[PDB]
């Protein structure tokens, strides 16, 4: 269980803007107040959760276009409205070029592959996402944890080098591929390269 934390995922960052100390889900990002009205609180609650227990590594021809950010609608929970293909969602600054630490949650830790892939020059966020959208740019074996799984800001930790030349919005979607279950995690970020 879990999604990026940073560059943070959408059900992550909309949970954040959410957060409130009696535990109702307040967003002021319109993108998210669209996604709870649709899809339910349910999904904030357990943003971690966006997994598909059958998908086994398998990607394009299994995961439907336009469905990636929700595990293809197989998990147990309505993600659905996590892939409206929206301009407004929260996003993350960053700059073309830099080296980033990346953050993904252990809220339950598994060992595997986290393979993470950025969309091409030119894509936008008001267009569908699919897998020909997208270039695999890293794949991290085993990363390190900090924090223990199951606590509040518990994290598996990387770095990764962000291509050069790129500018705008863009997304980074991340499948965490378990190497002891067919169970894997779908993870998208929105992010913009306007930094430096
Ligand atoms: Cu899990």
């Amino acid at each position: 269980h879990g999604v990026a934390m940073m560059p943070g995922s959408r059900t992550y960052l909309c949970q954040l803007d959410a957060k409130t100390g009696t535990g109702a889900l307040d967003p002021t990002n319109p993108a998210c107040q669209a996604a709870l009205d649709q899809s339910g609180a349910t999904a904030l609650y357990n943003w971690f959760a966006v997994l598909d227990s059958n998908a086994g590594g398998r990607g394009a021809g299994y995961v439907p276009d336009g469905t990636l950010c929700s595990a293809g609608d197989r998990s147990p929970y309505d993600f659905s409205a996590y892939n409206a293909a929206r301009s407004d969602w929260p996003r993350t600054h960053l700059t073309s070029g830099a080296t980033i630490p990346v953050e993904y949650s252990n809220w339950a830790a598994h060992p595997g592959d986290f393979r993470v892939y950025l969309t091409k020059p030119g894509w936008s966020p008001t267009s569908e996402l699919g897998w020909d959208d997208l270039e695999l740019i890293q794949t991290v074996t085993n990363p390190p944890q900090q924090g223990s799984p199951g606590t509040d800001g518990g994290h598996y930790y990387w770095d990764l080098a962000l291509p050069s030349g790129r500018s705008g919005d863009a997304l980074i979607f991340m499948q965490w591929v378990r190497s002891d279950s067919q169970e894997n995690f779908f993870s998208c970020s929105d992010v913009v390269f306007d930094g430096g």
